[PDB]
């Protein structure tokens, strides 16, 4: 809508209370004006037409507990906003200042979100399974991330090259967590996740295993389930990617870390100068080698730590 910029004030999925960017006309819209071409939350309202309605407030205090999902979304969309622009020079999701659109409220006791090509889109999740999974901000950088990759690498959703589209995600989700200072860790979607269970999450980066996941080539999955298992074989990159930032030793190959900014720093320049739609693993290992020579030096700590990792998890 055409209005002024305010500033609301709401409590999220966890019950922390945040301020939020809002547009004034007649009713207070989810709408932030403060970020690129905008950030724009919208409601489902239970159903799967989208986006949905854009959210509107009659007093711009969002504290009803209908509230909180969309507070989230809209929040931690702005938060990733922010770790783009600041940390990567990169102006919203195509690199232009586009629109960034989420719709909250999706279906009945939807256990998922998904970026759509278009948008965010957000389950409220079943009350065991999931609480709304907007409340997570690796799971909503998670997503946005989604976005950056079909701009840049467009890295296509099947087997190795899904793989890499999903380990983006994940690396960059849970970099947007840790630029955010909140609880952070290597794990994603432990703020949503079984909300009966302590300790656990849905994957985990810094060990793979723990839920199942591959964390050495060797044991990647070949099958057809998951498109090849993107959500599997992950695992695989994101060992990679936790490796090459915190360092250790997997299966006796040791790893220097090098830390999480220059882990993104590597990573970013990967996805945006080498990576093509048809990337396969060890064509990432070559990206992130050559990223990391561009950056350092070929004769650099950085790089070393960069081979040492996809060695240790087994990628020539
Ligand atoms: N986001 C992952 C895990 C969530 C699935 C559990 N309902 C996927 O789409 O596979
Ligand atoms: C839940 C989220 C992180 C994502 N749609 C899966 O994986
Ligand atoms: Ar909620
Ligand atoms: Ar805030
Ligand atoms: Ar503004
Ligand atoms: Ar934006
Ligand atoms: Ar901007
Ligand atoms: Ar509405
Ligand atoms: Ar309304
Ligand atoms: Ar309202
Ligand atoms: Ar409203
Ligand atoms: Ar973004
Ligand atoms: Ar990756
Ligand atoms: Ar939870
Ligand atoms: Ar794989
Ligand atoms: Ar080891
Ligand atoms: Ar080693
Ligand atoms: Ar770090
Ligand atoms: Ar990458
Ligand atoms: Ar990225
Ligand atoms: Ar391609
Ligand atoms: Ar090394
Ligand atoms: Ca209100
Ligand atoms: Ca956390
Ligand atoms: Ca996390
Ligand atoms: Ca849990
Ligand atoms: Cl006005
Ligand atoms: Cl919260
Ligand atoms: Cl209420
Ligand atoms: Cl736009
Ligand atoms: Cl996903
Ligand atoms: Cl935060
Ligand atoms: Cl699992
Ligand atoms: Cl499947
Ligand atoms: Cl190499
Ligand atoms: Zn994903």
């Amino acid at each position: 809508i055409t209005g002024t910029s305010t500033v609301g004030v709401g409590r999220g999925v966890l019950g922390d209370q945040k301020n939020i960017n809002t547009t004034y006309s007649t009713y207070y819209y989810l709408q932030d004006n403060t970020r690129g071409n905008g950030i724009f939350t919208y409601d489902a309202k239970y159903r799967t037409t989208l986006p949905g309605s854009l959210w509107a407030d009659a007093d711009n205090q969002f504290f009803a507990s209908y509230d909180a999902p969309a507070v989230d979304a809209h929040y931690y969309a702005g938060v990733t906003y922010d770790y783009y622009k600041n940390v990567h020079n990169r102006l919203s999701y195509d690199g232009n200042n586009a629109a960034i659109r989420s719709s909250v409220h999706y279906s009945q006791g939807y256990n998922n979100a998904f970026w759509n090509g278009s948008q965010m889109v957000y389950g409220d999740g079943d009350g065991q399974t999931f609480i709304p999974l907007s409340g997570g901000i690796d799971v909503v950088a998670h997503e946005l991330t989604h976005a950056v990759t079909d701009y840049t690498a467009g890295l296509i959703y099947q087997n190795e090259s899904g793989a890499i589209n999903e380990a983006i995600s994940d690396i960059f989700g849970t970099l947007v967590e840790f630029y955010a200072n909140k609880n952070p860790d290597w794990e994603i979607g432990e703020d949503v996740y079984t909300p009966g269970i302590s300790g656990d999450s849905l994957r985990s980066m810094s060990d793979p295993a723990k839920y199942g996941d591959p964390d050495h080539y060797s044991k990647r999955y070949t099958g057809t389930q998951d498109n090849g298992g993107v959500h599997i074989n992950s695992g695989i990159i994101n060992k990679a990617a936790y490796l090459i930032s915190q360092g250790g030793t997997h299966y006796g190959v040791s790893v220097v870390g090098i830390g999480r900014d220059k882990l993104g720093k590597i990573f970013y320049r990967a996805l945006t100068q080498y990576l093509t739609p048809t990337s396969n693993f060890s064509q990432l290992r070559a990206a992130a080698v050559q990223s990391a020579t561009d950056l350092y030096g070929s004769t650099s700590q950085e790089v070393a730590s960069v081979k040492q990792a996809f060695d240790a998890v087994g990628v020539k």
